[PDB]
């Protein structure tokens, strides 16, 4: 996450930390004790999840672990034009929630009304470097026609765009998979966007969770 800032320590109990070969890879979000919701370009051999985490070099009293028993990527998903990144995460261990873990509750109503939206991850920072301390900022949802003129002929109903004006504050390398929360809400998931990073003028472009309730629904009680 670029131009943001650490968060506050009991503001993220949703958040999970996706990891492949021993190394951070991906941004997620707890939706049920038995499921996470990130990216489906984040498909990645034995994948591990780590919930109740703040910083990323530390252990943690509060921190959960557990793989991955089945991974549910949506049937329509095109890796070469990013449309339908969505995949579900089953837990082998089903998570022990607490003040620091607690599910998100998703957004069902894609004309939503306006709301405070927020960014988080411990994605690459301004200087180029990865965080330990999980990072934050405020953004607002663009305009699809404001979208469309920036990534001609790219953008479909399947994605929401989102950005910064004053500062470019956006979501960057190692945030895939994370929550785009509008009103206490699961709003999207950080798909991809300007390389390098900055939403001045480009906008973060973000999976358009409304779109997939009756998918994610069939999914868990299948
Ligand atoms: N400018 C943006 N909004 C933005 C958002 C996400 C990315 N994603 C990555 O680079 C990927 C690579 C594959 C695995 N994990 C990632 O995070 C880039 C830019």
């Amino acid at each position: 996450l670029v131009h943001g800032g650490p968060c506050d320590k009991t503001s993220h109990p949703y958040q999970a930390a996706l990891y492949t070969s021993g190394h951070l890879l991906c941004g997620g979000v707890l939706i049920h004790p038995l499921w996470v919701l990130t990216a489906a370009h984040c498909k990645k051999p034995n994948l591990q999840v780590f919930l109740g985490k703040h910083n990323l070099g530390q252990q943690e009293s509060s921190q959960e672990q557990s793989s991955v028993v089945r991974a549910v990527i949506h049937p329509d998903y095109d890796a070469a034009s990013h449309d339908q990144d969505i995949m579900l995460l089953r837990l082998a261990r089903p998570a022990k929630l607490s003040e620091l873990i607690q599910p998100l509750p998703l957004e069902r109503d894609c004309s939503a009304q306006t709301t405070s939206c927020h960014i988080l991850g411990w994605g690459k920072t301004a200087d180029g470097d990865f965080p330990d301390t999980i990072q934050c900022a405020y953004i607002h949802l663009v305009s699809r026609e404001e979208c469309e003129h920036a990534y001609p002929g790219q953008i479909t109903q399947n994605m929401l765009c989102a950005g910064d004006e004053k500062y470019g504050k956006d979501s960057c390398q190692g945030d895939s998979g994370g929550p785009l929360v509008c009103g206490d809400h699961l709003r999207g998931l950080v798909s991809w966007g300007n390389i390098p990073c900055g939403s001045k003028e480009k906008p973060g472009v973000y999976t358009n969770v409304c779109r997939y309730t009756n998918w994610i629904q069939k999914t868990i009680q299948a």
